[PDB]
């Protein structure tokens, strides 16, 4: 439905849904600006990021909200609804995932492109897997392991331990080992050994750089305070 | 797209999309739930009026920073896509006016089902005028106090001054004169004595009822602060 507006409009609209806080359609107008079939930008690959975290974001909340209900309650209205949920939040992560291997993956290049895109990769798997079941959910749950770990590889090959798709990466793999792997213990060392990395690297960077990469880290510390 | 599901388990799911924050699906239930053509409950009518409200609150909050956009600026792209967000917009309040004349407000007989949709039907006129332009606009004004003053006339004459369908009313119609009519002082007027009639009939109620009629006489009171 955006293949008749230009690539530089599906990103200017989708700057301006973002000051609106309309995620959807700023999910729609990324998703349009990728198909166009160039290559992203940094600051187009935040847009895009941004977009469908806040999106998938709210089904998430709202599938939480519902299973605990069914939980609860365990007619078939409330397993209904959870299933309705469950559905268009798949279909989210399907589309993300179907834009990462038509073509963004293939195209990037780049150390800091790839690393990003990979991330993405192993976030929408980990979305799958919150909601999946069984040993359909093992593939899914490799899947996503596979795909931060091949970020992980390139990351610690050609960026600074301060970078933040680097720390962000690290932060999420370690939530993917908290959370859904059920290894807490990897969750907490792979944590700790980034934080630690980082901080023998803040003198390096610039004031600026040097707030980017603190925020992050605190929220591994935020982790480390929650699971030890 | 509801036809198929029982009245009683889409007013099940209106409350489950309540819960989960989900309001476009809370307002697509309560659509269904009154095709169904029977009358609504207190309950219902008020499941109904909190999912249309905040439906269409994100348009319009949506629509006034676009709007705000535009007017600074003033390529098509920002014009575009409040053009966007306003259609959609005025399509949510044509749906509740719709539902309201096909056929809520011809079968509702008490006065406090009757009040509760002609309030309704101002409200989303209203918000229909705040987007309008010219003289197509002055109708749609028109309608919003036609609805209002119906709804007033019924509410003085069946409820006393304290219940919270009647005060809420009056906010809204004194909302109406401020930002609509270009009317402060009516809007006023208004709110004081609302206020005031309200103030003298407290001494009637039961605690909670006190609760529920005192927190709309804040919102009177928070007006009136704002607008002298
Ligand atoms: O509360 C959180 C915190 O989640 C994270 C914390 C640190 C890194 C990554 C996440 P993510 O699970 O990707 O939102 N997420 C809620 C957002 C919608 C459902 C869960
Ligand atoms: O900030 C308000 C306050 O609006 C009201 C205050 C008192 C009565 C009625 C309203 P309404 O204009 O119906 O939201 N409304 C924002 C909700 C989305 C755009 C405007
Ligand atoms: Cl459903
Ligand atoms: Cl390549
Ligand atoms: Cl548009
Ligand atoms: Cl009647
Ligand atoms: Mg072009
Ligand atoms: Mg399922
Ligand atoms: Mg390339
Ligand atoms: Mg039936
Ligand atoms: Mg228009
Ligand atoms: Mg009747």
């Amino acid at each position: 439905a955006m293949g008749s507006m230009e690539r530089a409009s599906l990103i200017q609209k989708a700057k301006l849904a973002e000051q609106a806080e309309r995620y959807e359609d700023m999910a729609a107008f990324m998703k349009g600006a990728v198909e166009k079939g160039e290559e992203l930008s940094c600051e187009e690959r935040n847009l895009l990021s941004v977009a469908y975290k806040n999106v998938v974001g709210g089904q998430r909340a709202a599938w939480r909200v519902l299973s605990s209900i069914e939980q609860k309650s365990n007619g078939p209205e409330v397993r209904e609804y959870r299933e309705k949920v469950e559905t268009e939040l798949q279909g989210v992560c399907d589309t993300v995932l179907g834009l990462l291997d038509s073509h963004l993956i293939k195209e990037a290049g780049d150390a800091e492109s790839r690393v990003f895109y990979l991330k993405m990769k192993g976030d929408y798997y980990r979305y799958l897997a919150e909601v999946a079941t069984g040993d359909d959910k093992k593939r899914i749950i490799d899947s996503a392991r596979s795909a931060y770990q091949e970020a992980m590889d390139i990351s610690k090959k050609e960026m600074p331990p301060t970078n933040p798709i680097r720390l962000g990466l690290a932060l999420n793999f370690s939530v993917f080992h908290y959370e859904i792997a059920n290894s807490p213990e990897e969750a907490i060392s792979l944590a700790k050994t980034t934080f630690d990395e980082a901080m023998a690297d803040l003198h390096t960077l610039s004031e600026d750089s040097y707030k980017d990469s603190t925020l992050i880290m605190q929220l591994l510390r935020d982790n480390l305070t929650l699971w030890t």
